[PDB]
């Protein structure tokens, strides 16, 4: 398969793309704009990108907002509260057609690369059994990782390390956590040297919910880290929703930043969550409650958005569209600078497919999986401001999506 | 001309439109979902609403962003400079060219009422003029209220008084300020007695430019609603930016609720703006700067939303959609209960056309305009969260914009 005038990002000319045997054969840079050619895709000027990614999402609480009842507090801790009576009537089936619906609705967005969380902190284990499913028979629209992730903490709940241990047995791909969520200062720190343990003993990715509360004095994220550079496991490791940092002591964050870039870890960002769930427990002024994004980039560190919720006991939104959460990250992180505007596409592609550790499974380059888009814009700007359409989406070589491009009509 | 199988807001029953002249003839209650008829519309089970309204924008700044250079520090004072020098090549041509684009991006989504402020503290009045011609060129498309905005303060500019005044007379429809802009407090105050004098003089109606700012001693609300209330002109006035409430006393805020209450003002909140504008000076926590939308509904008060900026030396982003301004303000301001995303459409429709004092021209009624939209959602809360397109604008009883639904193949 043949792709022509095609843009690459943050670069002027036009490019073809040649596709062959599920790989990226060729790409190669054209004089000017060519007239069609024997049936090729014909990109028109538009942007052609890897995939979108969801790098963090919670596909066992997807599409269950208001049952049994709401989270009528807007908090993290009702969320936890609702969500607990939802466990009680899981099902594997049940937990397979919401996932499954929730997945269609993110490739109907040109994601192919999702990470998603499942509670573990459930003796049935039934969510976990489903998604494991789930991945073999969603893998022709999308690549998933499966995190164990402890929702009512390890150290906290009723047999908590044998389930992480036996979510791990049973195949989640990554360790997560939940260490300022555990009832003592002491349990977070032990929870994190656990979970540390646990997943260099199966060799797993870590990704952890690390500081989801407005508490400057939440902390754990220095222990992730720490852990992470002396174990020298960091590209291997991801600290979510660190939202604690947006209050942290400045003195302490500037000196904190220095282990930040030394442990080699990631972060990731759920700003449309964070913004509805983070400072509720302020009066005026209210805190924005979202880690320090801009300030982590300029710093070399690794940083990305994520949905986090689609119609969950947490966040009543959600549609699958990754550029309205880049959009609203970019606003609450204060982003929209000419030069962050230039590349702010690197925040829902590039640098979240690196917190996947994706390697050389993601990336327009030749010898590459043939896992692309075409979007209705030129750049970077434009694919934001305009939330631009995918009009294409190929996996292995196969358009999977078409979108026909808008068309208005007048008087 | 008939729509048939239309919902309308916070209904259960389809419905049956009927127009005629010009005007809404007949609205009926349907049994069922009904089979097609002699050339009716199909709302096929869809939302019919009356118009977005664009009840804040600067048309004359839009589409200048980076002329001639860019807003660095993204600030609302920075962007004050930056205008001030576009303004020394503004002509009426150029003026016109770069408002009709915008208007035309809010037709494109179903807007047919806005707002616009244009500065008036520029002796040449160019931007004005062609303004109030635009609003005769493009009546076709949309209503446009002008309203004399003095960007560089009533007493703190080179004749101030006399630029409003003439403003006034050339045909703006409403009287603007910028009480928190002028020089020393006390000819903050003096600027809201001359610009209450002058609309009232001249039977105008009021939007200022308030507390855009985050300095909890920001109190021109206090003054602006006093006048009002004294003067019984509450209805035909609005206090836009009131970002400095989001940062008042509680104690104090409290005992201003009780003015506003009584004052009966109209308040319009720019929440993509402000969370952009606001926050700058700030380290961490870094706060929302947002009024208090919420609240101000919870006690009865009017309030809306609106774009202000469209790629503009203040905001870099922008194309027309109020739904994306809807979206980003229930986030920001916490307003994502259930019992909100249930009438959420209230605060782009109904409230803004309050705001406006539109009166009678709005809304779906027997005997009032044939101004409406079917929009690609079946109540409030999915139109929010699907970002629904808007299908059909109907202004004056003619389709003036058709969308044909999205489809999407899966080869
Ligand atoms: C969605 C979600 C679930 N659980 C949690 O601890 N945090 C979240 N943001
Ligand atoms: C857009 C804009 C222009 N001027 C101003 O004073 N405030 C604004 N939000
Ligand atoms: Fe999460
Ligand atoms: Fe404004």
């Amino acid at each position: 398969m043949k792709i022509i005038n095609a843009r690459l990002r943050r670069q002027e000319a036009l490019f073809t793309l040649d596709l062959q045997d599920g790989i990226i054969h060729r790409i190669t840079a054209q004089a000017a704009m060519q007239t069609a050619d024997a049936g090729a895709i014909d990109a028109q000027g538009r942007l052609a990108i890897p995939p979108f990614v969801e790098p963090h999402i919670h596909l066992d609480a997807t599409l269950t907002a208001g049952e049994p009842e709401w989270n009528r507090s807007g908090t993290l801790f009702e969320g936890i509260t609702r969500w607990s009576q939802r466990k009680a009537s899981i099902t594997p089936e049940d937990t397979r057609q919401r996932a499954l619906k929730t997945i269609g609705m993110l490739r109907d967005f040109g994601v192919q690369h999702v990470r998603t969380h499942v509670d573990v902190t459930d003796p049935s284990l039934a969510a976990l059994q489903a998604l494991l499913a789930v991945k073999q028979e969603a893998a022709d629209l999308i690549d998933l990782q499966i995190v164990a992730f402890p929702q009512e903490g390890i150290e906290s709940y009723p047999n908590g390390r044998e389930l992480m241990t036996r979510a791990i047995e049973m195949g989640a791909d990554v360790v997560g956590g939940i260490p300022h969520y555990e009832n003592t200062r002491d349990k977070g720190v032990s929870s994190v040297m656990f979970l540390m343990d646990l997943a260099q003993r199966y060799g797993r990715l870590v990704d952890v919910h690390c500081d989801e509360i407005d508490d400057p004095q939440s902390r754990f994220l220095e222990v992730l880290a720490e852990e992470a550079r002396v174990r020298g496991m960091g590209a291997q490791v991801t600290a979510s929703h660190t939202c604690a940092m947006g209050s942290y002591d400045n003195a302490y964050c500037s000196k904190l930043f220095r282990l930040l870039k030394a442990s080699g870890i990631n972060f990731i960002s759920c700003p449309t969550e964070s913004i509805h769930l983070q400072g509720r427990f302020d009066s005026w002024p209210k805190r924005r409650g979202v880690t320090r994004v801009a300030e982590l980039d300029r710093a070399g560190i690794n940083v990305c958005f994520a949905q986090d919720s689609i119609q969950d006991p947490w966040y009543p939104l959600g549609n699958g569209n990754i550029l309205r959460i880049l959009d609203a990250g970019l606003h609450i992180c204060h982003m929209l600078g000419y030069d962050d505007l230039q590349r702010c596409l690197d925040f829902v592609t590039d640098n979240s497919a690196r917190a996947l550790c994706l390697g050389d499974n993601y990336g327009l380059a030749e010898g590459r999986p043939a896992n692309l888009l075409i979007l209705d814009a030129e750049n970077d700007y434009e694919a934001v401001r305009r939330q631009a359409r995918v009009l294409t989406s190929i996996r292995h070589g196969k358009v999977i999506l078409q979108r026909e491009v808008e068309h208005i009509r007048y008087p």
